[PDB]
């Protein structure tokens, strides 16, 4: 694998955008990784529908939080709408996918890391972005400006996100939270440690799509 991985040098990352207070990290994390896949797969960078996701993945409970494994089991099933076509409205609403028209894109599947397993998700990174989550409710993540963080933080993890790259010493991280939080709305998450969870449970849970 590469020494160093950054997706948005590929054109690969959207924008950076803010959740605000609806508990839809969920979403926001399902679809980085759909427009990731799609650019890999078929030249075309664009932006997808968080709401589409949160309206319509009946495993998942709205703003109360959810699962980006089966947003992403939902996108391989039906597919999923622009996100201009759909815009983010912050709050749980009816699913509307019918009144859309045609799917924008669609994947084939879902695939899960072997969890604790630090080298596993570096060679997923490589290939495509990866849906992760952390523990995000320690005061050190929440004013974390730059640099590679080692914490503190533990490993109950409570958020999910996306990672899009990563280097020798850390794994670089699209965070939901804005520009404003961050390095520009990104953390570089120290790796290496001799913890099995990961920094901040960084390896707990992760997860990508596949298509042909
Ligand atoms: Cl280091």
């Amino acid at each position: 694998i590469p020494e160093y991985v950054d997706w948005r040098q590929k054109g690969a990352v959207t924008p950076v955008k803010n959740q605000g207070s609806c508990g839809s990290c969920w979403a926001f994390s399902a679809v980085v990784t759909i427009e990731g896949i799609i650019k890999i797969r078929t030249g075309n960078l664009n932006e997808y529908s968080e709401q589409e996701l949160l309206d319509c993945d009946r495993r998942s409970y709205g703003c109360n939080g959810g699962y980006p494994w089966s947003a992403l089991q939902l996108v391989a099933q039906y597919g999923i709408h622009y996100r201009n076509t759909y815009p983010y409205e912050g709050v749980q609403r009816y699913c509307r996918s019918r009144e859309k028209g045609p799917y924008a894109a669609k994947t084939d599947g879902v695939r899960q890391v072997q969890p604790y397993n630090e080298g596993a998700l570096l060679y997923s990174i490589a290939n495509q972005p990866v849906s992760v989550v952390l523990e995000a409710a320690g005061k050190d993540f929440q004013l974390y400006r730059g640099g590679i963080f080692v914490g503190p933080c533990g490993n109950k993890v409570d958020h999910a996100v996306a990672a899009v790259g990563y280097g020798p010493n850390y794994i670089l991280i699209k965070n939901s939270w804005g520009t404003g939080w961050g390095e520009n709305g990104y953390i570089r998450i120290k790796r290496g440690t001799g913890n099995s969870y990961g920094v901040c449970g960084l390896y707990t849970s992760s997860f990508y799509p596949v298509k042909n």
